[PDB]
DNA sequence: ATACGACAGTTACTGTCGTAT
DNA sequence: ATACGACAGTAACTGTCGTAT
């Protein structure tokens, strides 16, 4: 028996899918006409592609099977359109990984409708998807190398240390052992991970990570660590000292201020004089100084001093560099 | 990667509903046309029910059945991707877009068999807590289901929409337009033509009320792609389109390389180490806000309207904060 | 038993180029 | 326009063989 490397994967997945009790490596090798070792490699491959694949030990041996795992109810165009423009927005940004997964969810999701449903909602969704676009922010393009990303998620799922060369941060070029905490998709993307004894989480730019390896050591994360909370410690990406920020939006821009997102923790309070008071705690003053720049003259930096300072040092730096003086 | 591209192709042809050209299979897998032929010849062996449909003067190929149910089950990774993309909008402020993906997620889990759903449910939950998307600060989008509902309905009926627009030059006038689409962004906008040969202009959804879908045909142009219109600006605002050209000093040069300024982009390393960035777009304020991010490391060489725009807003805030 | 590498040695995929019905 | 070889040159696949659970 046989058929070429590319199609043997479907052929083996189909086999483990239609087996009740599972097949052993020597059963696969005989059904694939390939022989023990590369059937192992093929079993490898389809487990990668079908994480639903389970193995059952009836010792001494071991049998592998893909259980059913599916039973459809034909969602709406706007649901589908939502999914597509979602994925469209992501590949438009350069987030090829997040986009890929969503395009794959779409393909399998479409295929699972009937002859009728598929061609019937088709022009519906593309009508919608053309009548919707997400504006793309200017900024850095995220590194989404599903090799490095797959390695992170692998280590995280396993409770295992991740290892990589990092070209950044005070001593480039060299191999680093971390406890991976999570992935922070932002301007670029970041590994959130503890390095070394008694560390506290640091941000590792995916742009700068080569040569990942999922080590065989346990690296559990602190039981008290929350990726969200870690992200919410800063106004943007940078984790400075966490400041108490106090801003006063002029009345001219109060309507905006009252329907605006400054931080996850914001309290906005309207004032009798029509101005609006904004308080929140966060690091990332520079990143904050930038956004305040888009408020023009309608914002007063009440607190903290260090914000006031960086706002002005930033201002005068561009001001001479473009001739505002 | 490359062991599953045959299977990635077979999924694409089972969902395409009318097929791909032999050459757009090559573009959605980055393969080169000849390679794709062999992929097609091998998908056909795995999926003999694949139809070949003439669409002159090329062919389409589609799997009309759907795959085996084992190539259809979505993974925890894809499920988690939907959620991270849902929770990203929920957090943004964009609760109408978000609840269609949660609706989709819901109908995906429900379609799993019981014992399968309970086994993947924790794998995704763990997946969604190891990943989060930074929410940038900015306006909380206005997504009134009834305002969006009205707009889409009109676009589906190719009908005129009339609303009262509290903004612009005579606020309160109820206006009748041809709705072309929606630009989701800082706040959200209706892009729409108004009357005889009008040029497309943007309408804030939060400045709309009294939305009626009238039964007057409102056909759009079909040269018009909403995407083209969106990309006419650097951000949201559509003033006169400028040929913007900047040099990123060689200090911040590696960032300039892996940076997105515009869709009409071109960045090339100059000789002295600088990087030259060129793109074509209106919206000079939003652009000058972004150039503030670079501080001293960017010089504006054209246009002067962007320099005057930068110095205006640079001087506006410098006085406001005590800089000079 | 399976998990899994290191590693000669065959071959398969890639793409370019024609010749077809 | 494809459906297809053919054919060098590139790249992985394969199977044998270790060593570890």
């Amino acid at each position: 028996m046989r058929h070429e490397k590319a199609t043997r994967l479907l052929d083996l997945a189909r086999m483990l899918a239609g087996s009740a009790e599972g097949l052993t490596l020597d059963e696969m090798a005989a059904a694939l006409g390939v022989g023990r070792r590369t059937a192992e490699r093929m079993r490898d491959a389809v487990w990668a592609a079908f994480p639903q694949m389970e193995a059952i030990d009836d010792p001494p041996t071991k049998r592998f099977r893909i259980p059913s795992g599916l039973d459809f109810q034909t969602p709406t165009a706007e649901e589908l359109a939502a999914l597509r423009v979602a994925a469209d927005s992501l590949r438009a940004s350069g987030a090829d990984a997040r986009a890929s997964s969503l395009y794959a969810l779409e393909a399998k999701l479409l295929s699972a409708l009937r002859g009728s449903a598929r061609r019937r909602v088709a022009p519906d969704v593309e009508a919608l998807v053309q009548a919707e676009t997400i504006a793309v922010h200017a900024g850095p393009r995220p590194y989404e190398d599903q090799a490095v990303l797959g390695a992170i998620r692998a280590a995280i799922k396993g409770l295992q240390a991740l290892s990589f060369r990092y070209e950044g941060g005070s001593t480039p070029g060299r191999t680093r052992e971390v406890t991976p905490l999570g992935v922070l998709f932002g301007r670029s993307n970041y590994l959130v991970a503890l390095e070394g004894k008694g560390g506290k989480p640091r941000s590792w730019r995916l742009d700068r990570m080569s040569d990942l390896k999922v080590l065989d050591k346990p690296a559990p994360p602190p039981q008290d660590f929350s990726l969200q909370a870690f992200a919410d410690e800063s106004f943007g990406i940078y984790h400075d000292e966490i400041q108490d920020v106090v801003l006063r939006i002029h009345k001219s821009r109060a309507e905006d201020a009252l329907r605006w997102r400054f931080h996850a923790t914001q309290q906005v309070t309207p004032e009798a004089d029509g101005s609006v008071l904004v308080t929140f705690r966060a690091g990332g003053m520079r990143e904050l100084s930038w956004h305040l720049f888009t408020w023009g003259d309608a914002v007063e930096i009440v607190a903290p001093q260090v914000l006031k300072d960086m706002m002005v040092q930033e201002l005068r730096e561009a001001g001479r560099a473009h001739g505002a003086w």
